RNA sequence: UGGCCGGCAUGGUCCCAGCCUCCUCGCUGGCGCCGGCUGGGCAACACCAUUGCACUCCGGUGGUGAAUGGGAC
């Protein structure tokens, strides 16, 4: 079952050999044009590696980012993008 | 040598260059042969496993089973 629109996009299929700090930097480099980004969360743990959460301030940004960068070759791999199942805390602490 | 021991070999002190390494990366570390014991840590690196929905840092295993020469006294 797909997912409903969200402030946060969930990206996976990312190159696992990239360190956390660099991955966050590179992700911002390509995703900041879609709108203000509140934060990017990345973890290299067994369960969370290869994935990232880009948290946009406005849902239109996420939606854009989602449609525009679906399948984008990043670090030699096609980026897969979806909306996050639930709202990230940063967003809850507001709306 | 990450810590520890044994056997054998080996004149010494330096100077220059090169080379080596998971555990004080370098000029007041190290760079003969052989065998056995043991500690730490995944931080870097590699390999294996993982396609995974978080907002709690947190998979496993491996490496030293390493590295040459010149010169001055
Ligand atoms: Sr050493
Ligand atoms: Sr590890």
């Amino acid at each position: 079952p797909e997912t409903r629109p969200n402030h946060t996009i969930y990206i996976n299929n990312l190159n696992e050999k990239i360190k956390k700090d660099e991955l966050k930097k590179s992700l911002h480099a390509i995703f900041s044009r879609f709108g203000q980004i509140l934060d990017i969360l990345v973890s290299r743990s067994l369960k969370m590696r290869g994935q990232a959460f880009v948290i946009f301030k406005e849902v239109s940004s996420a939606t854009n980012a989602l449609r525009s960068m679906q399948g984008f070759p990043f670090y030699d791999k096609p980026m897969r993008i979806q909306y996050a199942k639930t709202d990230s805390d940063i967003i809850a602490k507001m709306k």
